[PDB]
């Protein structure tokens, strides 16, 4: 049966070398699954809380705390409910907590334990991950945005454009496309290797050289997809993320490239881009409360490209509402921890899509080598992705864990290329 | 395993009499399903073709040639394919027909093949079948639209609108929304049998009784529902099919009470009936090719009510595309026959879902005692069904087992009333 | 029983975006193994051969030539032989290539298949994999090497050696020797900031700074090192990977820092370095063919520091009898995929152990999510490991499954800290 | 599972006459595992110390109160624990034990319970008791070292040597270095008929003549090898168990054939004995304590033949390493009752191992028809082993293991002939 009968935790290591939690659920039977729980750079404002240790060792972000949270509490709490029931434990979850940001148990254990129980249902059921969560039709596999560019945030650069993506659209299947980004990947390498600049990757995978400017950087992305043998917007398009809240100061405005700018030429700025190189999405263009200047940059350009949430909504289903009836960022970005659980992550996806909103399940800067959030794209049949550079195995796990899903479907799968880039 | 094993088929009777396909599919396991093909009255020609027999027997309604179809051809074309592959085995069959409305086969054996074969993958997962063909976010029990007053194609009466309908959007739960709706029916019986009118019901349950007109029977209901303890529309609100099709003349015009309208008269006669009562959606309001005026009564009204496309719509995704993008019918009616496969039904769904339309799982004339499209309302979250009075227990089976999906949810269930209908 | 039923290959990306192959070996009980072939940056002249594709499909490294090896030849010339006869297999697929360096084949789909079945002939038992590959003994968790600082041929600045490693030998478990390492890591991070520096992670997760030479190399690390909190030499060693071929012109002498050089001044070189700082272990000092400068260096400074065959020795038994006759590398280096089977490898670490020779299990520049080598490190009791620094989790899912091992041992493990460097 | 749920114990008769411990673990699946506990004619000052009965019932040998140490201490101390973690319990009846040389519990009730759980946690795998312990590459057959000739104090004669062994070196499998040893028995039995000589069995099968002197039993032995068609040194070469501690009178001197002499003098007697015979092996040449002699010896005659001592070490890796910083003798016997448990002799086989020294597993004079020494032989692939005569089948049923050994491995063996004899 799907009973749960062990909950464990132990304390290890993510993509970066910081500590992070890790859930094993062992069902009555002998299914046993587990779950590692990815971080981010950035917490905000609204997301849920990570429970860190605080003090010395680990600097500071010890996980001993939710380590022993779920051994104590979390592990009886929800040893005996239904697997699959998964709203049934996630409210348990969010009741025996009882903030609305999980800080006091820390969105990461329970988050944890979310997703083992999800793994150990769909272990059961002996459907696999994508199947299970997404039912009969789970069938689409998703377009990899892969962050080949970094910089802003990254690394000490003119350029404040936090990542630079490409996105093969134009693939046959999904293969083809990651042999695509996989060449224009060393295509770039090559170019950058050749005008002295720096090939050490960031965190993402992604270079960090010391490009002149934002153009720049689109001209030598552009060139590198030549350089492989494609065409630009036919075959490979582009994608920002430009994070604009890394460098807005409230009050006075956006400083891009030491010129201070009102969000109106910051949305001239985005249009200029848009026309000279073909760019399908940009994410988070605007801070996350200049309110109505996404409702401004949405009424201009919103509909000659994609503008995806990543800031301005949280996952959170709340804002998602908010942001929807007042006609801003025709995109959500699916981040699954800065929700805490697996449930409100479905329903706000949901919400989304029943909006006129595409969604993009993405990563986080310390992942791990767990391949979830690619079974979880391919379930809810985002036709997006955004897992990093085909480098980094914490991010190539996920494409290869995309190719075996592929291969498992056969002649059922197809490829969501074109079909998730109308404008 | 999910590996089909036995394909058999038989000829039962449905619920008004007529012949139709019973198909039973056994899984090497032992899991044994079987799935009956409802039958409408109606065709809207787009739609899959079904398979009789023609001559004397059964007044030509036979269906031993489906059945032999089944027997013959569709058994040892699917035997051996997998069962968890919704696409593959319905592909199979799509290619196996080789036409565009799978009227070499028929659309009900096929259509038999491909629920059976569903069921026995839900119940091969162990899971029920609205978890499986919904996943793990399955938790929305639908507003039950009780047609309980027939007229127009289904008795010699004044009135032309052929359903009226009443939704129990103001109930705490599903069971009291249920309740509601059969004290309503029965208070509207009282009614009827008061005024010396025909207590005879018709093939979905509702009366049919010999009333003035349109707003006459509005007004009878509006007293049924004060008569059982209730206020309309903070309670109980209103809905029609009108079904338009059954009286248009093609060319000449809307021939409505014997008076000959354009599509501007009709919407403005739904602009008073909007007005003066408490409606919340009208399905079919005009013909099936009228799209000039179907696009102007969506721009009219189509924002103070909900807009059902039964027959401008067949469930085909190709014509859905096409409403789609001609601003028509901000909603769907997924009637599963009319498809011919489970896979383009889910298809189709999801099409609609993500441009801005509500859907509704719906009923046929000729039910039988299957139980599926309750599962399927609950596993696509349509928060809307269709399934006539709580009468004819064709039509109470699917109540009865949207009970049953609500106590083995629990606490996890949420009744979508006065949240399927904003406006 | 543990017999083999299936053998099937796929293309995946390793952790530097090359393909590389993925062999799945069922049972005929329904174990079911998965390996994964890394690959190095460079290879050398005796090692086994990878089949590459070649042409223009993904830079001409595709592998589809080696997966469809597996799928047409090895496949069936192993299915049906005893799992736990790894001697058996082996030699089956050694004479089924039929030449000494597997070019017919490629050693990357002999070491798939070899590691699968014994990831199977260890998930059979239901033993852990150490636990097979080890016996009943093996309970020694390794001195973790970590490269935070790469140098030489892969930044191609004023460095020569390849990689600077520290070794936590003074810690009093495992777990607080990665706590060490990473606090080291994350400490040096922070130094080279303090020096106007770059922390572009290169292939094994090392920093790529540009420093002045050597000697400046280690005192950056000596200053990390005291900035994290501990105390070099007594509770953090130091390490080298020279990898001498990388700079040594055949018939002239080694060119470091600028001026040519014999072997006698490359020691004094390195009796300078042992003389300031606390190294524990130099890999490939000089040239693998300069073998009367090893003995000699090995008969100079091999009583005072450890002395590890990179190149020298390639994992071949045949060399390694050789090089222990002339008295050259006190210790050995275990690459998995330079020899081309499990069986293999156990011979030579074998043969090295029996010669007063320690051994070190290491990684490849191309790795994958697969987490053998730290079972294998285990197993064999080598007691020292090479897997990079403390990020990219390629690099830091074996620390992971060292903390798994370590956890389910229990009471019984102990950790290899200062007996593993006497000297 | 390997979870220990029931021992027994009950007392037997040895190979001569005397009682011994016999245990019965039973794990919880059905796997019911016994052991015999061997014992020798004489003990030492270093070992684990039996636990005799002492009194008039047996001669005072009874243990009788050894196997009550089992049923009501031991037995709840190990019921629970994990099988395959040999480190686990042999830790825990160490500890339970509590003195330095397993007295209080005696170190024939330990033993007993180590080996039957071993032979427990490899039959619950499902493997031969010989790959469990070794693990995957367990290939190698041993030499065979039978001691057709016994002499010094066995037996009231002028012969100071203890056991003279031959070695089938030159024989091309295991199977026919055993029919060599058999053929080279039967015709010393015959030369020593012929020579008017008796043919009484000791207790290893050899024989106990009354010749004089050392000399004339190798010039027997010689004669007898080449009557039995082969030819010494190339196919069978020569050993020796000097056993010199049974004749060493401390601070006297070495008496023997009517000469007192100093550790110098018995090095030229071995120096002769060298030259004028193909020896290959001498076992305790010289005493329990005089190290200087001992060290003294390996230096002059350390290189060309293998140096045992047996009783300078007691396979207690306290003394070993101490003789290994010594470098006195290049050779150890494994006896396993000498150290108590089987953890502890694996611990100490490899740190001989690592010392550049030869093992030997070896029997005691007191056998039973437990085979495990032979499948300890091969898992630890010592290459040789010394356990009697081709007579006495308590010798004989280890040499018919090996067979079956043999046979089980298949292509996969190995015989070690005279690769454990460089020298
Ligand atoms: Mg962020
Ligand atoms: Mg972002
Ligand atoms: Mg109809
Ligand atoms: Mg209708
Ligand atoms: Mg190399
Ligand atoms: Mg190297
Ligand atoms: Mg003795
Ligand atoms: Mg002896």
């Amino acid at each position: 049966m799907p009973i749960i009968e062990q909950v464990r935790a132990r304390e290890i290591l993510d993509s970066r070398g910081n500590p992070t939690v890790e859930v094993e659920v062992a069902l009555i039977d002998g299914t046993f699954a587990r779950a590692a729980v990815p971080s981010g750079a950035s917490t905000g404002e609204h997301e849920a809380v990570e429970l860190r240790d605080g003090g010395d060792r680990y600097g500071g972000k010890g996980v001993q705390k939710a380590v022993q949270a779920v051994l104590d509490e979390i592990g009886p709490a929800v040893i005996g409910l239904n697997a699959d029931d998964q709203r049934l434990v996630d409210q348990a979850l969010v009741d025996l907590d009882g903030t609305p940001d999980k800080s006091r148990l820390g969105g990461n254990a329970i988050l944890g334990v979310s997703l083992a129980v999800a793994k150990a249902a769909a272990d059961s059921a002996e459907l696999p991950l994508f199947r299970y969560v997404g039912g009969p039709n789970a069938h689409i596999l998703p377009v990899p945005m892969m962050n080949i560019l970094n910089g802003g945030a990254h690394a000490d650069t003119a350029v404040d454009i936090q990542e630079f993506m490409v996105a093969p659209i134009g693939a046959p299947s999904f293969v083809e496309a990651l042999r695509w980004g996989a060449e224009v990947y060393h295509a770039l390498k090559s170019v950058l290797k050749k005008e002295g600049l720096s090939t050490g990757l960031g965190d993402e995978g992604g270079f960090a050289p010391d490009v002149a400017g934002t153009t720049a950087a689109l001209d030598l992305i552009s060139r590198a997809i030549e350089s492989a043998g494609l065409r630009p917007g036919a075959d490979v398009a582009l994608a920002l993320d430009a994070a604009a809240t890394e460098f807005f100061t409230d009050g006075t405005g956006y400083v891009f490239e030491g010129t201070t700018r009102t969000a109106d030429q910051m949305t001239e700025f985005y249009a200029g881009l848009l026309g000279a190189y073909p760019l399908v999405s940009i994410e988070d263009p605007l801070s996350e409360d200049d309110w109505d200047g996404w409702a401004a940059l949405t009424a201009s350009i919103g509909d000659r490209v994609q503008i995806v949430g990543d800031d301005i909504f949280v996952t959170n289903p709340e804002r998602l509402e908010e942001g929807i009836e007042r006609g801003v960022a025709n995109a959500l970005l699916v981040k699954v921890n800065q929700i805490g659980t697996l449930t409100e992550t479905l329903d706000a996806v949901t919400l989304a899509h029943h909006g006129g909103y595409r969604t993009m399940i993405s990563h986080r800067s310390g992942e791990t080598e767990d391949t979830m959030i690619a079974d979880l794209a391919v379930a809810i049949g985002s036709g997006q992705i955004k897992t990093g550079a085909p480098a980094r195995s914490e991010r190539v796990a996920k494409y290869n864990q995309l190719l075996r899903i592929e291969e498992a479907l056969g002649d059922a799968a197809r490829y969501a290329g074109d079909l998730a880039f109308p404008r």
